[PDB]
């Protein structure tokens, strides 16, 4: 969609910006062995480009990965929304989505523990439309003058700038601890979901309760989630930290490879809808940004979908430039009263002053509508249009009054729902609706299942494990204590402290759907799951193996490495730059038992694969026959669920693709009593 | 100091805006208690606005680094060598800022990744701020300056998918080594432990280009820069650096910062190599062409100062993230030489802090300021924290009475050029054909490793380029390779099953140089700031009561102890959930503790053996102190760095002797 | 002076902001407008920005900062810097707070309230408060600029808002553009008048301190220098500011003829030694003579000090009766008349009206 602004460099001769065919590999100087030359003007101009090559990386989310993609409507919507891009089945807009991590710097690894970024914006026939959401439906705050405070408090401490990417040190607990609204998304965050297996494994919501306006000026309240075709997963911890180090770029890779592959990732464009007379009728505020819908009180009505099917051609050009904003928006959708989303409006409109140095950033072929520009802006730095206008100002007779005003009458202008009213003074003032920061915690608590409760214990023990302060661990003990006293207790004994007595006051039993990971099922499929194939070339049987097994997955979309101890027609890797957190699952060919020293890899690294994929709960298994040299070497139960052996290639694979589907078994994971 | 100057305190008060009016910052102004929020909210829009504006560009290259403050003291009066005021008195003690870096990753990267390093210092001067902007490695990957972008290009992400990051291991940073051959000899060192250091303190510096120094009677001398560290050599394992890289990002500068904390500020000798302007190519090589070194037989080391880090900075931000180093910060008594790379880094490091910085004013941060009076006529520019009296700010003047004065070789202690330096010749756009043998050095290098050394070396390259997708690139790279050595080709062949090209000899040779490896450089000087992990449980008094007798001796030794359990409580410092060898120089079981290493909701199956077992793989001193660990383990109780002992008073003297051997090398397999 | 950036966000406890929706956009523009000038968000760190009092903030980073901050825990609420900084409000700490009886109540609107609706009414009082030769200034500086107006189009409408402030100002610009004042349309007409709007009614001026007078003079007679020397010393007594004009330069004289112009001075006076001035190398034909008939013009006092005026008074056609124009022999007597002049400061008898 980006075609017109392509500049190829498959031929030709090298150039100045201006043209000029030039060289630019030695410095002109004076004599061969001499100093160089201030008139050197094509040393000059290829490094002052280097030079100024970087831009900031954005205040969060500064992490994070892009493609291209399409958003067809699955009815016209015209009945709950003015919306252009929703107002007619089979209806296709372009859209550009970038996926993130939130407190990392650039180049930190993907699979840190964090909320994650959803950016979606949709190039309409009536201007661009922006929803920038998280992979978690609630946010830690609920005003936005106090994003700066959480943020500080989860990015490194700033003498020393440790620890990168990571919230388990003492400031950010002692944030959480000292400001309870951040209790909800904590415990979404200590959840799987705040390691997910890929983006395209996560769901996207837009947190805030927004309006949907008819042409008629009535309105709605709405929430948007983009569920996942590609079903939910996540990592486990130690599997997540292992990959930070060997694949910093996980997540991107994944995401790039499943679009090269034909398998761009999937997601239906959902809302929830409700009256306005019940922004207050589910027990919380609508106006809360730490609260969700159960969906028992208000279902999912599926708008259209979104398919990302087109990487970028210039990363830097297409994903480091996008710049988002819940400011653009169309006729059709209109804000609440939120005071988090509130104050987003301002945030994204002046950081992109920061990032592009200028105010032109919405010329960047990226962030360009699809449709003509009519208006008055004029001027600033970087100014790429040459206006014909020579009247920009408004009431004008010199250009016959244009552009015109568009407002609700004419001109399809956008306009704030009719219905919206203030009342009241001035104020400075939390509402105190907004003051049940622990009930929906518990609430999302009670919906995981007991192994999925455990891990979100043991991350909690992990990172709380590291906070130096014993005044900021008793603190927090003091919040959990509010949510659930078992998640206190649990907690307090890795860390040798006591939980307090029991407080009851928001206590309950209430569970809702669709918010566990372990409970969502099987994956809807199995494409794009890696599959690795240990094997060795001392055996030429053994290769034969691999090659049989490798036809016979890959015929349904699974991604085979064929791993043995050096390359050659066939091998894909080597044991030396193999690891278990390349794959989804582990097969054994019966042929290379004998490996389970050399200089070619490290002490055991074939039999560690194997272990380290049984561990973290993955399908694993010896194909052949001949079982037990490897599964007794790795310690590992033939009879386990997610453990194969058999002789049939055909039906190793067929039991070993309903593992992958199953995708971890949690039946590998100790319980707390 | 204009550091003291510009520190800002907050233990007390109330908040206040940028302009002195006391405020909150808690809620937003809003039109009724669930209305919106009102652009007349000043409070809010400020705060805002500037977390909205808190970044600035990273550093193109060498963007992940830490800094620390220190002194450098001269051993002498170098007059006889150098006119340079920091080094003319015996005892003359100047402040420092140094940061070290890696070089490909972008600011939120790993340490540990393999790369080159940065190693740059600032002195603080009297007569000026001056710069030596080096490397851990003595050798750069080009020979010109205008190559910078197509090196740089090459080994940082692809650009359309911008990965990988902070790493080699990719088609178009082995397309561009094995395109140009320059870039062997630095390869070589990457490719080697100086990729992968300890840390920073266990790492030397080099300025890496031929300088000269210049005498007041004008007559100069051809000088390299080397910090020798009184730390020691040490590098990881590569399989260690990239658990490290997952489990701890900050390693590098976590251990620094520790190491200041605690009173144990690293130290090198800075030293120079001196020969005469008539050696310039006396040595088999050009002293213009920055990827060969001066071998240590032909022109020994002489020691001018020491320096010492020794305080951490107050804000990260404002000190380490805004320091801006150049090599045009120079004294009088240096010079430059005409190596076509530094003669074009003089231009970069001007230009770039106006991309950082975003105004021309830079010199005016507090980490950029000199520490003697400004004169001169530079007006005005964004950011203009001055407010100069003279309002004549021009040359030649009567209205100012000709000041500020010219300073030059007879006047007001001026730089000036060395005056022995001439230029002859047509302007060109030519490469000296001094600058030719990409392929000798490259291989003294390789022949000065010890086996185990040379192994590692191969076992990294073996790494990387069996990642390398084309099999063109991978062909080319062998043909480079067999150029330095005919065995390391064959042996990296090996891993990625092609055949290795014929022996061409042209530039094979048995020579070997000292200094350059690791491994060879004997025991560590010092071990202490090394890390002991003592792995104990907390279901046997016993094993506590051993661990915190074996604390006690461990801690007066200088030695970082961290007792892990299964649960933190008094003597526990980590529990095994957080635990892992990278985090360990050594590791110690107590014996009461045998059981762990036979399942438990409170860490990862396997998890207390794991860690013992990684440490031995990695070479480490391991031990347990009270037959059955080693045997779940595997490890053999008559191997070298492995101990056995029941009396904590031997286990201790021998543990320690361990550290200072650092690497049980014979743990590595060799072709 | 360029580095000042100012801002009506820049509020203390005490003051408040009025819901003026003039005045509700400016808080936001000028903060933002700072960013374009400074190149980076610390602008308020540049020493005319400073404050004079200690800053306890939160705030960090950006290009150009300039302060070291010892805090490591800036976020509130925090235990680790124990709770530091407080938060200020009307209560504690002398904060800023918003007047507490300020409401809003109705529906969010882009509508303009019917109350600002009378755009003409006060521009008629504006008017009828200026005087008569005021108001003539007025009319002449419309008709210059709108003659200078190429649409005709545009012309007429700008008489038709004209004529809804006053149908006499409409038909006088309307002359000296060739078109016709539409019809009286007298909806916002009044005769009601407000003191303090008037500069020609404001009255003599409260001090002369700093006024220009220029003395011209001639170096081609001894005398007519010493004139000047008197003068200048009799002027310099009360705060004038005296320029000394010749020919040429020497001691005594600040300016040549060539440099000079009507418009460095508050006062022209010519000494008598002088009136043979009133063609050169040294300064353009006439200057001399052009300099008093262009003070005259302009308005303001102008004299001969000496006792002959006749001659430099008939050739720049100034009648010796007349107001602002002084002829004395008395230096003493020229100067105590002369000074009335300077603080009337405007001869308005000068200018012709409708
Ligand atoms: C008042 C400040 C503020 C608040 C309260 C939030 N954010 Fe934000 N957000 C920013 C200020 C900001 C920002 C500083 O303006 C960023 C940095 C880069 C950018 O364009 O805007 C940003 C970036 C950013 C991105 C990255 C977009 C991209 O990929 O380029 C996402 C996905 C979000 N945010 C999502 C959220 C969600 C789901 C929030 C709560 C519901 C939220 N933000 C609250
Ligand atoms: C022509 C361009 C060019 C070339 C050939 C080099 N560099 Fe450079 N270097 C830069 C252009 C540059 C730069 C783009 O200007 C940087 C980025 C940030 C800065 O201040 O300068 C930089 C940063 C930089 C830093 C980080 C300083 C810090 O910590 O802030 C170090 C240590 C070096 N370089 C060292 C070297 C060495 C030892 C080189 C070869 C002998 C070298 N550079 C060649
Ligand atoms: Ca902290
Ligand atoms: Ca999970
Ligand atoms: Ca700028
Ligand atoms: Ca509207
Ligand atoms: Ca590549
Ligand atoms: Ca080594
Ligand atoms: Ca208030």
């Amino acid at each position: 969609p980006l075609a017109a602004y392509e500049v190829d460099d498959s031929t030709g001769y090298l150039t100045s910006d201006v043209g000029g065919p030039i060289q630019d590999q030695t410095s002109l100087k004076a004599g061969i062995r001499g100093p160089t030359l201030l008139e050197d003007f094509m040393f000059r101009q290829k490094i002052q480009h280097f030079d100024h090559e970087r831009v900031p990386e954005r205040a969060v989310h500064a992490r994070g990965a892009g493609a291209h993609g399409t958003f067809t409507s699955y009815a016209d919507w015209s009945n709950i929304t003015a919306a252009s891009f929703l107002n007619a089945t089979g209806k296709q807009t372009p859209v550009f989505v970038r996926f993130s991590t939130v407190a990392g710097s650039r180049g930190s690894a993907d699979t840190a523990r964090d909320v994650h970024g959803f950016a979606t914006r949709f190039y309409t026939d009536e201007g661009n439309f922006d929803i920038v959401g998280n992979n978690i439906p609630v946010f830690f705050i609920q005003d936005a003058i106090q994003f700066p405070d959480l943020i500080h408090s989860v990015k490194p401490r700033p003498d020393n700038e440790i620890p990168q990417a990571a919230t388990a040190h003492d400031s950010a607990w002692d944030f959480f601890s000292q400001q309870p609204s951040t209790m909800h998304t904590l415990f979404w965050a200590m959840s799987g979901h705040g390691i997910p297996r890929s983006y395209r494994h996560m769901d996207g919501f837009g947190v805030h309760t927004f309006r949907f306006v008819k042409d008629d000026g009535s309105s709605k309240l709405i929430k948007w989630h983009f569920k996942s075709r590609q079903g939910k997963a996540s990592l486990v911890w130690e599997e997540a930290q292992v990959l930070s180090g060997k694949n910093a770029d996980f997540h991107r890779q994944d995401l790039w490879d499943a679009i090269e592959s034909g398998n761009g990732p999937e997601w239906d464009v959902c809302v929830q809808i409700v009256d306005e007379s019940q922004a207050q009728a589910f027990g919380f505020d609508l106006l809360d940004p730490t609260k969700i819908i159960p969906e028992e009180y208000a279902p999912l009505t599926k708008l259209g979908l979104l398919k990302l099917d087109r990487n970028p051609t210039n990363y830097f050009a297409e994903t480091e430039q996008v710049m988002f904003q819940p400011g653009h928006i169309v006729r059709g959708i209109d804000f609440t009263e939120d005071p988090l989303l509130q104050g987003r409006l301002f945030s994204y409109l002046d950081t992109q002053l920061n990032r592009n140095g200028g105010p032109n950033f919405e010329q960047l072929p990226i962030n360009m509508p699809r449709v003509p520009i009519h208006n008055n802006n004029r001027d600033g730095a970087g100014q790429m249009f040459i206006h014909r206008n020579k009247y920009p100002y408004t009431p004008n007779t010199l250009n016959s009054g244009y552009p015109r005003q568009a407002n609700q009458n004419a001109g399809r202008g956008f306009f704030t729902a009719p219905g919206r009213t203030a009342s009241g003074a001035l104020v400075r003032e939390v509402s105190p609706t907004f003051n049940d920061h622990w009930s929906q915690p518990r609430l999302f608590f009670n919906s995981l299942t007991p192994v999925e409760q455990q891990f979100l214990v043991n991350a909690m023990r992990f990172e709380i494990s590291l906070v130096k302060s014993e005044e900021v661990k008793k603190n927090v003990l003091t919040q959990l204590n509010r949510v659930s006293h078992d998640v206190a207790v649990r907690v307090a004994a890795a860390i040798g402290l006591g939980a307090p007595d029991a407080d009851d006051t928001y206590y309950h039993n209430n569970k809702t759907a669709g918010v566990s990971i372990v409970g969502s099922g099987p994956l809807p499929t199995i494409k794009t799951l890696r599959v690795g194939i240990l094997a060795t070339t001392s055996e030429s049987s053994a290769l034969d193996q691999a090659a049989q097994l490798r036809t016979r997955l890959e015929k349904d979309g699974l991604v085979v490495t064929v791993v043995a101890e050096t390359l050659r027609e066939g091998v894909d890797q080597t044991y030396s730059t193999a690891d278990a957190t390349g794959f989804d699952g582990v097969v054994v060919v019966d042929g290379a038992a004998a490996l389970f020293s050399s200089p070619l890899f490290p002490t055991g690294r074939p039999l560690q694969i194997f272990v380290d994929a049984y561990r973290w709960g993955k399908p694993v298994g010896v194909c052949g026959g001949k079982s037990s040299e490897v599964l007794d070497a790795a310690d590992v139960p033939e009879d386990g669920d997610g453990v194969y052996s058999e002789e049939s290639v055909d039906m190793f694979v067929e039991e070993f693709e309903k593992g992958l589907a199953t995708f971890r078994f949690t039946d590998r994971f100790a319980l707390d009593s």
